[PDB]
């Protein structure tokens, strides 16, 4: 069916209480006296709508005699699909949009808008109009550059982005420093800054996870940095694997040495790569951390290498970032394209085409903190389009999340939206102008590039085909992400990125939920019945009385085994060009000989980096 | 006896072996290789005074000029006459080719003197402390962060007012949130600190709050975390205002600009905080940053809001100071002090200190304007309880007190002389014209009251209205390494003690050796050991017990005048701690308080013995 008409369906179907909850407490905009300036999602979706449509004014194809007319299109457009919240930005978006803009602009009637007000809404943006979720900043190995990065971390955190480093670059614990012939400190005990100066920052101001840092696993201090949280309570932490995911593996597989070094310490050291493994894999059994990043296997698909180079993620690792760049993201709901037994392919490619444009838009209208910054995301306007609602959408269509069906579905879906989100990315820069580092990327001086696996799909020559045409216009240096969606896929009243439904009832502080598509599909005399011991056994697994055919489908996280997390996971990588976030969930009863599994699993199949959480641990 | 012969009778005196192992330990230059480029204390002299008479090069009033002055630099320095701060003995030559920094005198050409000053790196930081502002927003915050970072890593202490980032829990606009208020950005400050050092810091940093800024009392119990600070109460408005209100037991309202928090206190209760704070742990101390801007030459054109880490230093935002002090024990002869010697050796120690600004290489722009616009020193002594013993001056004595004043006077004289020469020589300090010894008639930077040097002194401002080199020039340090490389007592501090043992060979007092009978030496020093004073040793001379009386012998109101008596000749601050009996009470901590607001001493320290 048409977008317009599956919009019809969705548009005023109401958030939950839940929803309307978290809407109230921190996305309606107040005035500086914290009086309501917003009291419905009606009014967010119109409010953000105007700001991004805005960026149309840029448009070079629109004659100056028509741009009214445009703008106000892109307007209702937005509008209409982020109220059916079929499509949702990353929060920030959604907090800061139309900061510094008069009131009496920002919700007026569409109708009554002229070119003036949306140039008026253009210039007053004001310096705090920060749209994006994240960034990444480097680290240097000089008291200069870290300090400078403190300050950095400090004014990304303060409009409320999240912020990543490798800090690999800082010398090695008691390497000599030159300067006064002193010890370096290494970068463990600088995270430590780093962590202190965001303790007093909030946009605010629950900031847990606020910070990503990577330490590279061939670094001197990486054992050290393995065992670090054992604060830095702030930061989420990764182990780097900057090298091919394949000598890794053979490495281990052949119980060899890696030399810990660095270029400007004569600290060298000797490892055998399987004990450091155990390391690794018994910290995650007891905390879940630290994860593996594995940013040599991004540079193998970023359209700017070596030129550019990938050293670090965000903090919940689902974008890959040189430095400077932000993460620009937003998700479909893809469970509001079910019709009766299939997805709405139809509607869905036109919302995806929608979406690209939309994400773009942010782009123009996003103001950030930093010269640097601004700099890299315009010269290759990276995007991260994902979704949410995937396993609802499975609960849908009745198929088990731990089956090959659902990882066969998942593989096309993606492939589906990669398909037309890169075909519209060649139409934006058609219209629009290309990415100003397209003439020195891989899609222009290289043959065949393709910035993901495949492997997995009908769509792979369709795909390939695309791929081609981009050689010549391209708007967007990669497009596709998996998020957490932790807020938006609440405020969407649906299951959160590609994950599995984590419970199916639940009280949070204190209402319970329970999960819809379950309502709509289990005899309601049943429900009543087992809602309690659903509740508290946290499964449909070991309840009687319960059809083995909804047991089957209504699976949760923990009824689904870890290698089944794993290949879902590499299904969706497959055809995604930055990475995805993913929690690989294993029972209590887990080993760290399962855990290094896992690692060895992962480092054969595509995924760009792993997180792991034992039931129980923390 | 005139500089010259006094030079001969100290220049080949070699340094104790205790002194030479603070030398061996990190005062001695190496290679990057981690070799010996010194061996010798006179190796020291001979690179510090070579760079130092390089500034001789700016002379607008050449080669045979340069050279003498590096004599005569070289002379007093290795006879250890006069002593600059440590980061000028450290740091002197950084950058600069090894084959000029020590060769023959006699081979140097002019092109080698060029090329040392052109040769100079960012690691030349020839100074000992700093202040720079932290301003009310996240980026005035952070980039003062990184500004400790940086002049830490080049050897600098560094003070701060804190004052203006506004109370915990104000509104911030940009977030609609709660602010996190001055002490919690203190910690990130010292976080900072806690990663960045010259080698291996106690007391780095200095943080003062506001008497009354509404998060004072957090403030002054902040520490009972910022290991690296020193903390101060700061007491902007007039010292007589707060005596005022102290004594009628008025209240205080505690307020800031940019928040409506707002509160009302009894300053009584505030005091008694502080005492109390103080007596248990030596924390915080007393800031008069309004007497100190009541003679700063430049108020309020700038402005006075801190000073460095050991608060002998006023600064107005990103100034520096280099230090430099004259070790006064040396200066004794024939029951006299040698006024003809001691003249010489501060006219060229002006030169020296003011030179030094000339070859100092800062780690931020904005401190070399604030230095070279008004050039302030702080030229000092140390010894001086040494030379009381020497006088047979009982230190806790108004006899002290006046030989004190008269000495500070003498050195005040003829230091505010020589910055009229040297003003005349190379030009005065940019900032003279909007200074108050141009603008007011009658301004004099200090006190004075208790000289008959004081008309002379009057004048001697006046006719700095028109040439003068240095905006101030007096402090007096704590001289902690320094006075032990010099062998003699540190600043202005009466020796702690006159016996302790270094490992496991004994030391006592060098004077205390030649006034005392040796027999009686070996009998006592038993017991002198064991209770770090002569007070009640059986069978000491009366007159010893008196002479020889160590910090603790002397009681909290004789430590207090003594500095008063010093303060009234020096235009910049005091380094003084005012040590109380482990008996006294936090009564007997404010009524140091009280007197001091009483007294012209700029800020007050005190120490109960046996707190920590
Ligand atoms: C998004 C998210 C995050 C983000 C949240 C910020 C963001 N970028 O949106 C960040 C990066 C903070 C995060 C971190 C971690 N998370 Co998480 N996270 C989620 C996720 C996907 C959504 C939560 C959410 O926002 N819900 C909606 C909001 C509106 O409700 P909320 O009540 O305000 O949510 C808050 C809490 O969930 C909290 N939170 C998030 N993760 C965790 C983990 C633990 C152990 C605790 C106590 C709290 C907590 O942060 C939220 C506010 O931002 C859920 C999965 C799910 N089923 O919900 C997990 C989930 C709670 N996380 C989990 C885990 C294990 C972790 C980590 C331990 C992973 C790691 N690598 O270390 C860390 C813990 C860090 C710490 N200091 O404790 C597990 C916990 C399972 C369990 N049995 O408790 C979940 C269920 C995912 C999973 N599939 O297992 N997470
Ligand atoms: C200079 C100095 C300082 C400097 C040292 C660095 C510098 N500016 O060069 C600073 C600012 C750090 C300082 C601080 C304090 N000091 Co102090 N300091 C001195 C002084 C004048 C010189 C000693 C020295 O360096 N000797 C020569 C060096 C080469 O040998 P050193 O053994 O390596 O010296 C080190 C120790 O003395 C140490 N140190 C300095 N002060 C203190 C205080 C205590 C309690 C301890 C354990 C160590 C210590 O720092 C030196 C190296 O930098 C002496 C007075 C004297 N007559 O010696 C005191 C002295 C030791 N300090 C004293 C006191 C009380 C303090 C403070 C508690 C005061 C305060 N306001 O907080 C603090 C303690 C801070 C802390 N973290 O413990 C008293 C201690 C009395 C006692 N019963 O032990 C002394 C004896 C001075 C006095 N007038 O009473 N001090
Ligand atoms: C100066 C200094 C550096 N470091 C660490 C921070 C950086 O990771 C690293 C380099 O610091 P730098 O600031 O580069 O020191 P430097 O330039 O004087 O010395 P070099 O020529 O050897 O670079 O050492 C400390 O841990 N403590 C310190 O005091
Ligand atoms: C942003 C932020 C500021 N602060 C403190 C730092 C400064 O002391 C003070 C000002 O911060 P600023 O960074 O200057 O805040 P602002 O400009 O966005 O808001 P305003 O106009 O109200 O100044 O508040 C916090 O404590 N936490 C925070 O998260
Ligand atoms: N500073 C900060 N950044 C965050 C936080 N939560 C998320 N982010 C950024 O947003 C990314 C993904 O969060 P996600 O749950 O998908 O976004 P949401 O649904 O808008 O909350 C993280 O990797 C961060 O980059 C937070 O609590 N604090
Ligand atoms: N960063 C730093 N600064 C110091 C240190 N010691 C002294 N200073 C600075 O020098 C001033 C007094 O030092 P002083 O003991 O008189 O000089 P010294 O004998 O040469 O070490 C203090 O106010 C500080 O500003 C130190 O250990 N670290
Ligand atoms: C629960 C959420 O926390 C994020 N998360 C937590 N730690 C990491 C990490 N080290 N790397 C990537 N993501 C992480 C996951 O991406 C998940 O979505
Ligand atoms: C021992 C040395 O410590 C310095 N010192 C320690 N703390 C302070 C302070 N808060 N204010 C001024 N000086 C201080 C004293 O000036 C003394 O000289
Ligand atoms: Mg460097
Ligand atoms: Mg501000």
């Amino acid at each position: 069916m048409k977008l317009s008409d599956l919009i019809s369906r969705w548009i005023d179907v109401e958030p939950s209480k839940n929803a309307q909850i978290i809407l109230r407490d921190r996305y309606f905009m107040k005035d500086l006296d914290g009086n309501y300036l917003e009291t419905k999602w009606e009014d967010v979706a119109r409010r953000v709508a105007r700001v991004v449509a805005t960026a149309e004014l840029l448009n070079p194809s629109y004659k100056k005699n028509e741009k009214l007319d445009r703008i106000k299109e892109w307007e209702d457009i937005f509008f209409r699909v982020l109220k059916a919240r079929l499509f949702i930005p990353n929060s920030p978006t959604l907090f800061n949009a139309g900061l510094g803009v008069k009131h009496d602009l920002l919700w007026k009637p569409i109708d009554q808008m002229t070119l003036e007000d949306y140039e008026e809404i253009y210039r007053s943006r004001n310096h705090l109009h920060m749209l994006s979720a994240c960034f990444v900043v480097p680290v240097g190995d000089s008291i200069e550059e870290i300090f400078e990065a403190v300050k950095e971390y400090a004014l990304i955190t303060k409009v409320g982005g999240g912020v990543g480093s490798n800090f690999s670059e800082l010398r090695p614990k008691g390497s000599f420093v030159a300067g006064t012939h002193g010890k370096a400190s290494g970068p463990v005990s600088f995270m430590h800054v780093f962590n202190s100066a965001i303790s007093v920052v909030k946009q605010g101001s629950r900031r847990r996870g606020a910070l990503m840092g990577i330490l590279n696993i061939n670094h001197p201090d990486i054992e050290e940095f393995i065992d670090a949280k054992k604060v830095l309570n702030f930061f989420n932490l990764s182990v780097g694997f900057p090298m091919d995911k394949k000598e890794i593996l053979k490495l281990y597989e052949e119980d060899g040495e890696l030399e810990l070094s660095h270029p400007r310490s004569t600290i060298r050291k000797k490892v055998k790569i399987r004990e450091l493994f155990r390391k690794i894999a018994t910290n995650a059994w007891k905390s879940g951390d630290p994860g593996l990043a594995f940013l040599g296997e991004m540079n193998k698909y970023y359209p700017l290498y070596p030129h550019r180079k990938i050293n670090s993620t965000n903090p919940c690792g689902e974008i890959g970032l040189s430095d400077y760049e932000a993460c620009n993201l937003g998700s479909i709901d893809v469970a509001k394209f079910y019709n009766n037994g299939f997805v709405d392919l139809e509607a869905l490619q036109e919302l995806v085409q929608i979406a690209v444009r939309f994400l773009d838009n942010v782009i123009d209208v996003n103001v950030f903190p930093i010269d640097k910054i601004t700099k890299a995301v315009k010269e290759s306007r990276r995007l991260g389009l994902g979704i949410m609602g995937f396993a609802d959408l499975l609960y849908k269509l009745e198929i088990p999340y731990n089956s090959q069906e659902a990882r066969d579905f998942a593989a096309n879906l993606m492939a589906f939206i990669a398909l037309h989100a890169h075909r519209t990315s060649y139409e934006l820069g058609k219209e629009k102008g290309n990415f100003p580092l397209l003439e020195i990327s891989r899609y222009r001086t290289e043959d065949n590039f393709v910035p993901f696996a495949m492997g997995m799909s009908n769509y792979d020559d369709e795909i390939r085909e695309v791929m081609k045409m981009t050689k010549e216009f391209r708007r967007n240096v990669a497009l596709l992400t998996i998020a957490p969606t932790g807020s938006i896929s609440n405020i969407a009243d649906t299951s959160s990125g590609l994950e599995p439904n984590f419970l199916l009832a639940y009280t949070r502080f204190p209402l319970l939920y329970v999960n819809q598509v379950l309502r709509e599909k289990l005899n309601p005399e049943i429900l009543k019945r087992i809602e309690k011991e659903l509740i508290e056994k946290g499964s449909l697994k070991d309840i009687p009385d319960v059809p083995e055919k909804i047991k089957k489908v209504f699976v949760v996280a923990l009824d689904i085994d870890p290698m089944d997390h794993l290949l879902m996971q590499d299904a969706f990588q497959r055809y995604v060009d930055n990475n995805i976030s993913k929690t690989i969930n294993m029972p209590q009863s887990a080993t760290v000989d399962d855990v290094l599994n896992v690692y060895l699993e992962a480092l054969r199949t595509n995924v760009r980096g792993i997180t792991v959480y034992r039931d129980g641990s923390l």
